């Protein structure tokens, strides 16, 4: 298995990669920069491969910088993206530039990569990637809500005290302020949250602000987030090379398995194995759930659309 | 057991804490750094513990800059150091001793891992500061270049090798002791001893190798292993009546820390290395503590 | 942390303590068995170190017959039990107070795990010969047939269930609390109260399923992972202001033993089932307390 | 993946279904059994099933009693064997009867089936397993002498105190009293135990006496070894299923590879994989050690013509 990290040399890239090549699943890991940026890789790939001599682990670490050094990968992660006089709409510009840039035709040499963005905005750039590579439609992910909802399981289970694996949330749309905790589906070791003593004590809207606002506060104070999304983004992909076939909320083409919606890539339950998006769940949301979700998916596709524009 | 990382916003430190926290006998990890960080330890605290929700583990995470913030963890990890080199020494050793002088008096069982370099001599000014027993202050020096050594092996998991001596120009690699069944090295050795200077120019330094050794150090530790583990320690005449010294040898790593230092039987070139080697180290700890007097 | 395994020569002790001296939380296992099996857990000693190295594991595993053997131990996991119904309550009952009677006053920082059936009852005479706090005392009973009862719904790992009450025919499913997203069950529910004597009268008794189940109890104590599990625990008040009974009910299961009984919220029907529950519990444990005077 | 453990009712053979049970790669555990004992099947298969859901783990375990129940396994481990005025080669005979009964023309149904044999004498059951299944050479195995390997291990970490994987030690020839201890690949830490303080002061002839007479002294007193061995055979299950390519001490058709000793089936270091033993790795066995080798195959070949001939 070739997992390639476009961006390594970033904190989230590096980090990943770092954390990817401990997978049993992950025979090699390919660190791709810009070419003036592969004297930083080749510092980067001595640093993980001392720390896989620490762990006993093996694999193998390339470097690479052109389409040949990646695209007959069986994982590409996208993690290259300009950091933050800039509005939200001139970011997803040139982060889609750089989607195009390295993704578009990636069909063609490899049919059979799977593609996970996590460049924000993840919802639009996963929809952007999706079209300029020609893959189908279930060999592209994004992270999505995937990280919104750890953050929003730490919370939970430190509100209860309990250990962090006990608590099982989701949340669904866009990775942004139109996100939808779904609390139907949250429960504490396997009991409804609703029917546990302590959530009238639990200020879920206080909690939602605070994942809404993470992104942000993290970047403020430590400059950006960096080992939840590396962890999170080797969760996925050992998944998918394992071929667990288990539901994981992520950014995915939508095409009217829930409520009918098409055409949009956003967070929503998805089982992943070795051919990516085995399938998405129809999951049973609550009126206002479903309500909130359709707003979600309609800024979604209006910041799509001028993306798309942007990008022809 | 709480593990303390003094130095949690600095390379090295932020990927041992991340690291450290997943570990299932690490119940907490307090974040330390000098007040003028906190609110980079605030974003990292948040970080890590998305990273713990994702990977299905679990660690209370906290935030301090004041001694009796860490001075209570069973595990303290020093890795703050700022960025000539007997300059570098010196005021490094400050930093050991402003954080570390007096820790027995309130933490007598307290274990102390010095990561700053250099780390044979600040390991060295971190046990007279803090007054522990000899047993309970240990630094990650040679450990790490024997990991660089075994990749190179392991392109020429189950090459084993092993270096001693100082973390610096003046190891001793042990190829008595090299196993993949017992085995150009003179270019191989030039290598590992360039690797941290070459890793700091391209990439700014050395961060996931560390970060990796440390979590097996304190997992080594707070288990009770009791692994094998070449580590800078205390020596008091077990390897050739050599004493009053902190360099890398091989020690039995548990609970108490440095168990026994293991005498390995070295051959007669690979001594006379060894004695250099202590000579340069003897050297530079006495300067470092004659500065911090 | 040391884990004493009462009756390690049987199906249920010897294989919860092989699977518990793997876990790295574990580093010392003692077997303990009545004089005459000294030489079974001599054996069973060389075997389980076996299954360590074979594994990359590692744990102290020592024998011992008399109360200074365990009493020191961190986890006392009490599976001795003899092979009408009163009168198996009433010897096992005494096999308890013989082993546990008084270990408060030699380790007051004990914590039991009664596997021994009837569970409900022999929970609660550990419980009161130990003298320990009543955080201290759980036992393992209705938490082995939601794992039966999660195989069925499996049929038809992210199936998560919960049955309280009794460990026997008065156990209460909790459906309000089975979410695989929240949820013929009748007869789901009567193999599942006849899932040990259908184990028992084929394989000879279930082994692997409490072994595991024992090994996870004791890994969530040891390790302080505060997780909500199913375990007999005495209740003093928190549903239905039910006290002086142990029977099983979630609890938050860490460090200090039980942490808290969790208020689950329970329907009309469920509710009704689980009063009925604890008097059945409550008539047994009085007649097994009044045999023990 | 599909693993058959013929006698699973035995000691070792339920031990091992049930940690075989727990291996993410093992996808299916098949219990086989006499007919009359598949009524205690039922009970085992139940209880594994209960262990599987406290440790989360998914697995198939179904039961069997006949050819076409095991013959499209992946890996078939041959734990049956009768129990304990018998004199070994009674023994041999009647437990090689079994091993024809299961194992005789396996190849033509599945040629690509792995065999595990645990049944002693496992060295000579080990060839007889080869012949009457007729399967190539690399795809039957038997435990051998890696268990005696476990044990010796246990006996080096303990007396230097030290972590059991911390030690690595290798035994090679017969699974019996004729054992070959290589002190020359025996290490503490990756340091050769000969250089270790403390070897002077290890009695090494009666450390390699405990471990041939671990195997009767534990029937003596437990009754027979049960998780030693489970665990021993859940690792080289587990080695050959994910194709990790380890070097493991088993006992293996020799055909030249090693002082080119041929036609025998006895323990030596081999790399197994998914495909079995793909390759003898050449050992630098010392002068003594090669002659208590020698001495060791020749009782092994000896014990194998007599198991042959009553075969016939
Ligand atoms: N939940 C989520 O989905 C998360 C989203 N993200 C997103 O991931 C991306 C990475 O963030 P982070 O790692 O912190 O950013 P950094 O600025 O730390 O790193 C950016 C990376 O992108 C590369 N890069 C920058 N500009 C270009 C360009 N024009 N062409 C090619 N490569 C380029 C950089 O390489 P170089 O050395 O050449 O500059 C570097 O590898 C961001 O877009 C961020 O928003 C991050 C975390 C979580
Ligand atoms: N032993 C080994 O094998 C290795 C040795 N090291 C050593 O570890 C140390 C850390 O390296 P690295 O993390 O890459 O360095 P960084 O510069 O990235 O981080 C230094 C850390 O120390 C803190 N710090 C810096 N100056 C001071 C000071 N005067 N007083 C108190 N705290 C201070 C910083 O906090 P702030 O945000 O306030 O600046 C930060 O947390 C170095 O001394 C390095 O040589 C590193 C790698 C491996
Ligand atoms: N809570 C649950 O879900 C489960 C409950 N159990 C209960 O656990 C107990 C053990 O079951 P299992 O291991 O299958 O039974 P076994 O008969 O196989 O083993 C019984 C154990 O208790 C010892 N023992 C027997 N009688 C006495 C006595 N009078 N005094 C002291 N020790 C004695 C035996 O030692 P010796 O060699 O000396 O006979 C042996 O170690 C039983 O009471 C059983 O009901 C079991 C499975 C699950
Ligand atoms: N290092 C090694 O290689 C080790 C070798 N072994 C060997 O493994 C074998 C199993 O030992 P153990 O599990 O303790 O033995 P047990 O007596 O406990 O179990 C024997 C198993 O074989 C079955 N069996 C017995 N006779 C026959 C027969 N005639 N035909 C078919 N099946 C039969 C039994 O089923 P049923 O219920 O029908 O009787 C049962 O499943 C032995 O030969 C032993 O020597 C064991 C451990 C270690
Ligand atoms: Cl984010
Ligand atoms: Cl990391
Ligand atoms: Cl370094
Ligand atoms: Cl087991
Ligand atoms: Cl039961
Ligand atoms: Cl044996
Ligand atoms: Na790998
Ligand atoms: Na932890
Ligand atoms: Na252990
Ligand atoms: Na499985």
């Amino acid at each position: 298995s070739k997992v390639a990290v476009i961006g390594a040399t970033g904190r989230v890239g590096s980090t990943a990669a770092a954390r990817l090549a401990l997978l049993d699943c992950v025979n090699e890991v390919t660190l791709i920069a810009r070419p003036k940026s592969v004297d930083k890789l080749r510092g980067l790939r001595r640093d993980i491969l001392d720390s896989l001599a620490a762990a006993q682990k093996d694999a193998e670490i390339t470097i690479g910088c052109e389409r040949d050094d990646y695209v007959d990968a069986d994982v590409i992660v996208m993690t290259a993206g300009i950091p933050q006089g800039q509005t939200r709409l001139d970011l997803t510009k040139d982060n889609a530039a750089i989607i195009k840039k390295y993704l578009e035709g990636v069909a063609e040499e490899n049919p059979e990569a799977i593609v996970l963005v996590v460049t924000n905005p993840v919802d639009v750039l996963t929809y952007v990637a999706l079209k300029v590579s020609g893959l189908p439609k279930n060999r592209v992910i994004g992270l999505g809500t995937h990280l919104d909802s750890m953050r929003f399981k730490v919370l939970i289970a430190k509100h209860f005290n309990v250990h962090m694996s006990e608590v099982h949330t989701r949340i669904i749309g866009e990775h942004g302020d139109t996100m939808v905790p779904v609390i139907s589906s949250t429960s504490v070791g396997g009991i409804p949250v609703t029917r546990m003593p302590g959530w009238e004590d639990f200020d879920v809207e206080e909690a939602v602000r605070e994942v809404k606002e993470a992104g942000q506060r993290i970047i403020e104070t430590w400059g950006g987030s960096q080992f939840g999304p590396a962890q999170a983004i080797t969760n996925l992909v050992r998944t998918i090379l394992q071929d667990e076939r288990r539901v994981l909320t992520v950014s995915a083409y939508l095409d009217g398995e829930i409520d009918g919606i098409r055409d949009v890539c956003i967070g929503v339950p998805a089982r992943l194995g070795r051919e990516g998006v085995l399938e998405i769940v129809p999951i049973e949301l609550e009126e206002d759930e479903m309500r909130a979700f359709r707003r979600s998916v309609k800024v979604v596709k209006e910041a799509t659309r001028e993306a798309m524009e942007a990008i022809s």
